[PDB]
């Protein structure tokens, strides 16, 4: 009788509180009431396991005369507020594309020299700058100077990466038990991998 | 440019822009534009079709 | 427990600068020439830049 | 008879809650309620495919 406000403290009442923390958790519970001895116990279980996979190609092409600069573009161009001169501002844009610059130059053993330049920028988040707020981009960039036969590919660079993460919480010596420790223990488990990649093929047209 | 055996020399620009959405700038907007360039120099028959 | 592995890589000609980046671009607000401001991007990418 | 407010907790009540998220999405439901020895059972199910 000693407390005053009794409708359930749901918070108190819970000896070991390790929920799987997530949107898409799905559970299951068991009960045992009898309320005439007094005596309750509550267990639930709670899991989720997802998976995801994603690919993407772009492919831009240009014709162009030997020596010659050609480049070809497709994206957006954000305002941004101000550029400064000796004075007093220019607003400008910048750019978040998908493009391709080149020069080519033919030589005579049947091979292309390259000065090269491939992007493939996005516009991102919108960050807070001052009393402001403004507009940040997304990057992808090679640049390079290649050296390539007539008409096969060659991959100018790429990008791989890997991730793992593992962690528990659990009860400091019953989370460990053989069979029984899952009643006792959160785990959570995460795996991450990515990898890009960059090609390009010349060719001479022969009319 | 005309040249002698039927052939043409091209400098080209050729673009196709919109309008974009309005983002925020400080403390104020502005209008985006979304983009399609290409400009090069080509060489082309009198009367047939390349594609750039 | 965590671990990461990155590696970039690139192919270029001797003597010859290269680089291959990814990341994003920071929006900063102004940048001081002789009187106003010419607000500009600071840089938060995985880069690789050489010559050899 | 522990807790206070009853009306019917929804969210509490579900096992499993992955229903397709879409504005179009179409959906279908059955039940099994007795009320009398207390057993309640539902499912439904939903699905949506567009294409342009």
């Amino acid at each position: 009788g000693l407390l005053a406000d009794d409708e359930f403290p749901v918070d108190e009442f819970l000896n070991v509180n390790l929920a799987s923390t997530s949107a898409n958790a799905s559970s299951i519970a068991f009960q045992v009431a009898k309320l005439g001895s007094g005596t309750l116990l509550d267990l639930e279980l709670s899991a989720l396991q997802n998976e995801s996979k994603a690919e993407i190609i772009s492919s831009p092409r240009l014709i162009t005369t030997n020596k010659q600069p050609a480049y070809i573009e497709q994206g957006t161009e954000i305002p941004y507020l101000e550029s400064s001169s000796s004075g007093a501002s220019t607003v400008a844009f910048k750019k978040a594309v998908l493009s391709l610059k080149v020069t080519p130059q033919i030589t005579p053993d049947n091979r292309l020299v390259l000065d090269l330049s491939v992007t493939q920028d996005r516009r991102g988040e919108t960050v807070k700058t001052g009393t402001g707020e403004a507009v940040s981009i997304d990057t992808q960039r090679i640049g390079t100077q290649v050296l390539v036969n007539n008409g096969e590919t060659v991959v100018l660079g790429g990008i791989f990466q890997h991730s793992i993460n593992n962690s528990v919480d659990k009860v400091p010596l019953l989370g460990d038990l053989p069979v029984l420790g899952a009643l006792f223990r959160r785990t959570y488990e995460q795996m991450g991998k990515s990898e890009l990649l960059i090609f390009v093929t010349p060719k001479v047209v022969i009319q």
